[PDB]
């Protein structure tokens, strides 16, 4: 079955990782999706792959925190597809510091591109989902929305703060057909992440399988990185008409992190 | 496709309300399923129409009050189907009166049936769930489990309960391929619903769409009640091979009330 | 100055550890104390020194599982005092085990004693209170109330319920001057403590100091034991008539342990 | 007794409201209080006063966006009094738009004052807390830190993020005898609220009694405006040395608004 059977998905930051499964995933359920991010090269790229693969994309780039290319991004996917149905803000980006050494303008810059990001994202769509009484927006946030983690000021703050965004947008359209919620990952298997493990290897001269075992999994119950793959599945569930009832929640998929 | 596929799900309660559509919609998806309930008649009922739709059910009834009762079904289950692969504790009822007329035996029996009882069920899987590797328990809890409700001493004490049980149970068996959640609706139209509406029309002198829409629905942002087949769905989706990564989780089905 | 100045205050398990403490720092605020526990004889000898020191103080020992013994210790307390201004719901212990070796007897009377016993004391001082228009109730709750913990099935299921048993309560009699809160300590240095200490000093081979640095202490931020005298500070703020505003809450003093 | 004794206490926005009351009661309790604010001729005014009543006050005004200003405020406190023991981030304002007519400057602004400015303030004390090991930061939330309100996008997005950014700076500095919490009001009756009253009044064309019974306080189960007095005696117990295992937490003052 297709699950989200010619329904139009636009996805921020879909060139890797998480938003790339997701794009690919959506497709395999009759999703019509759009490829968005900063690198317009890997966005041609990836939507003619899926073109190949008899899937329907577009590429539309865009600096999320450009409210004018983002505003754009959304004309074109209405003018390609007839509409919006379902967005994922999943745009973002790290930098780990102590607060004394964690410089002002990269902590503005993760609260722009994680935070003021989906704002943006969210109102232009909500016009077009508002009009056809459907929609679904998921935000992808983190457990960090929900704990603290030391070095993490920029991204704890800004990912808290798309959980507020979150809760805000899913009261203003509860009536009106259109769902908003927050995905919560835990450590999933992504470049994002093997880049880290290798960052903490080198640093603290243990072997790669250490880093991983011993640091990142230290406080993950399950003792394992999530897949891109188990991502995209909660994250179709959520943008599925099945899940109309579901809203303003800071949905977790973590391995059991924060139940400890 | 058959997101169960040869599953064996065992549901306490599941002779009415969300647990018998749980009990339908996991055949439909291929799961084996396990009536069990306080009435023994609607049980063998029940099982008999599964059966007779081409389904795989057995009727095991018991009190989820009676461990030795619980552990005689969980034993019939493994000797009827191999094996339990995913438990459902749904068993419950509700008393609302305020706390100084709340007899205290009524606030022990709401918290045996649905604390105790689920207790009760995940001591005795956890052991054939440990064993193959594999398991899926899902505590039917309730936003109540998460808020205050005036009246509700009882059902709120066990509901936030069982959430505890939910964290400790998932912590102890993060390794073993196990995870356990606790699903939490907001109001759903249910026999149990439709009931506390006609109480409410009655003792207001209102209309039951008024006692509906004024009282219950006052604050659900989305205003309206959960269909059995919206919990079904969330439940399917926690009980399938795709949620291996879900676990010590309130999962929250509410149509936004704790959204504010 | 005496933050509690001629306010009767009864609190249950107040023979030791930190309702010892609230009890002797209840009564340098000025309150009159009711020493209840299950030793009758520690609680004489207790309130018989606090009457040495000039303080007011009565002998009103109950099992909190007794609701007739429960209800009389109250009515003694109305009798000598005039009335109840604060009651603290303290009475606990503890029994950790694997949920497969958790006997179902001893996981019903850690939620009889912590749940149903706070239960039975609201019941019966809401009536004195609500009459009063004024009144302080503080659960003695714990982080396991808001978290997880691998082998406290019982106590963390206890704890849970009785901070959802608060939120009803804190709702049921927010017009009547009435405040119900749940006050969740992290570890605190009390014969409960360093007797948990010493078992795992055995049984791991290892000192005092290891077992209370390296396995306590090893999910707490600041990485120390709280002082039974921090918690009677919080609960003396609580139970304070400067704290009418603050109601339905689980209040955490943990040394940081749940802000990860 | 004097519960912040010679202790340094640094309060944004403190020229009117919540901070102006909280820098009057810290000063009676034996604290030396800056005052600092936009309006730097409402600051000298309030300092001036503070002196004339016996009090050790600072004025040092600055835009706590500009961190330029807020370091040099912070340098003037360190010259005039030694130290910073205390920063209270209490500086903020409203906007109440619904999402898609939210200009995205005044997003971004609640989000820089609020957020922005507390990172800044935390950044510059750190060190001097460091130092003595010894530290208070208090940044002033909201219940609309943890929960939705409809037409809030920018005020809650902040909140949320600064409850986030608290966590993250206790976990930093849990070994350093510095604690880190944020304080979430429910409604306080303040200049800003009885204006929003006055707004409501006119625009629904009720009576000023009618707006805050019928609307503010609709969902406040005291059904009562906090006092500023009620902030500022919880500001003093976490601020104080009482305090010290109180760390990384969202402390609730609401009435009971986020138990239901
Ligand atoms: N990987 C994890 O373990 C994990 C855990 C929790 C949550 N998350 C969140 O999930 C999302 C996906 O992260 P990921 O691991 O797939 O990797 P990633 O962050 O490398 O991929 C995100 C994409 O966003 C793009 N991007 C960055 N800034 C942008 C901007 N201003 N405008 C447009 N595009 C921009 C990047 O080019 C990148 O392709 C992020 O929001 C991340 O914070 C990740
Ligand atoms: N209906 C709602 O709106 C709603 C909302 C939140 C959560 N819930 C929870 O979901 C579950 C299902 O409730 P429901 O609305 O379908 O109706 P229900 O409570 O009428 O059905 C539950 C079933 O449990 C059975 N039962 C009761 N005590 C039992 C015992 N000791 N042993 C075995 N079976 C027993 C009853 O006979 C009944 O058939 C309950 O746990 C309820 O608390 C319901
Ligand atoms: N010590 C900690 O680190 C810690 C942490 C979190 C919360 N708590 C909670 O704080 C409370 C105080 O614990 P504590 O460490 O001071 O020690 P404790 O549990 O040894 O003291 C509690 C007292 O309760 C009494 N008691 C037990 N069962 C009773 C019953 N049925 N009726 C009456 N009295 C009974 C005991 O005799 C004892 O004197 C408990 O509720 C505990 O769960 C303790
Ligand atoms: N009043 C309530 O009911 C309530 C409820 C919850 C939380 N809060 C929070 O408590 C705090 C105090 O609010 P309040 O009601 O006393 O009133 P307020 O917001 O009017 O007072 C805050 C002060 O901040 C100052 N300010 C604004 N922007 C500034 C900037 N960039 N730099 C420096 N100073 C600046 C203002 O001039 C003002 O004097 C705020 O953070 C508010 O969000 C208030």
């Amino acid at each position: 079955t297709k699950l989200l059977d010619g329904k139009v998905a636009f996805i921020t930051g879909s060139a890797s990782g998480i938003g790339l499964e997701i794009a690919k995933k959506f497709a395999q359920e009759g999703a019509k999706v759009v490829i968005s991010d900063m690198n317009a090269e890997k966005c041609q790229e990836t939507a003619n792959s899926l073109k190949e693969q008899g899937f329907d994309a577009l590429s539309a780039p865009c600096d999320v925190t450009d409210e004018d290319a983002y505003k754009q991004a959304i004309e074109l996917t209405q003018k390609t597809f007839g509409t919006v149905d379902i967005l994922i803000n999943n745009a973002g980006f790290q930098h780990v510091a102590p607060i004394e050494e964690f410089p002002t303008a990269v902590f503005q810059k993760l609260v722009q591109v994680m935070l003021t990001g989906a704002f943006i994202g969210i109102k232009h769509v909500l016009p077009i989902m508002k009009a056809q009484k459907y929609g679904r927006i998921i935000n992808m946030a983190s457990i960090n929305g929900l704990i603290g983690f030391a070095g993490k000021a920029g991204y704890n703050s800004a990912k808290h703060g798309v959980i507020g965004l979150t809760k805000v947008a899913a009261l203003e359209c509860a009536r009106d057909g259109i769902t908003v919620n927050a995905l919560c990952p835990g450590y999933v298997d992504t470049p994002l992440v093997r880049g880290q493990i290798a960052d903490l290897a080198k640093t603290r001269n243990v072997s790669l399988d250490s880093a991983l075992e011993d640091v990142i999994l230290a406080m993950v119950p399950q003792k394992r990185l999530l897949s891109v793959e188990e991502i995209a599945d909660y994250a179709i569930f959520l943008a599925s008409s099945k899940a109309g009832g579901v809203t303003g929640q800071a949905v977790v998929m973590d391995g059991g992190y924060t139940a400890q």
